[PDB]
């Protein structure tokens, strides 16, 4: 699809067969999800934004479908408030920006 | 231009009368550039993100020329890790998520 850019790009994401809202985020290189307790072997690691750096939590290898699209790859989960779709997911269900 | 997104999508701008180069962001709802000095008054605002709030200069209807496309608009100067152009300026230029 197309996707505009006057309102925050949210959409419908599916992980562990659950559904989410999540950002189309193409400032974002890693693929962030708001606290959930998602199974499986994790490492700590620490990502930044705007205001600093906060402790996340990287899980390897999860599905995540974006808007019907599948995708594979790593899920960073720790409190952060909104779900952000990274480049590390976009560029695996063919994202451009076009203008 | 088409963008992908196997890297950042990094591109020049013109503002102020210089050269800089910053980010494509389609999670940001502003325009936020490192601390740089502006023409005319400002006003202390706070944004926030991953990490938290930082405290930047709202400087209003200030014209910037990404990748030869023009936009006039809100920039905000402050303390970010990075230059960004958020969703204030990139829905001027006509930019669209595609997939
Ligand atoms: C409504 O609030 C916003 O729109 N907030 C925006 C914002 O923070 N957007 C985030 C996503 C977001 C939106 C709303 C709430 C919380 C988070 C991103 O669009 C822009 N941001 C811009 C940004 C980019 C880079 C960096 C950075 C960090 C360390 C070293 C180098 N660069 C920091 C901020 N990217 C990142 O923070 C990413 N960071 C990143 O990719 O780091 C390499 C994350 C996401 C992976 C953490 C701005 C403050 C930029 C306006």
């Amino acid at each position: 699809p197309q996707i505009t850019l006057w309102k925050r790009p949210l959409v419908t994401i599916r992980i562990g067969g659950q559904l989410k809202e999540a950002l189309l985020d193409t400032g974002a290189d890693d693929t962030v999800l708001e606290e959930m307790n998602l199974p499986g072997k994790w490492k700590p690691k620490m990502i930044g934004g705007i205001g600093g750096f906060i402790k996340v939590r990287q899980y390897d290898q999860i599905p995540v479908e974006i808007c019907g699209h599948k995708a594979i790859g790593t899920v960073l989960v720790g409190p952060t408030p909104t779900n952000v779709i990274g480049r590390n997911l976009l560029t695996q269900i063919g994202c451009t920006l076009n203008f």
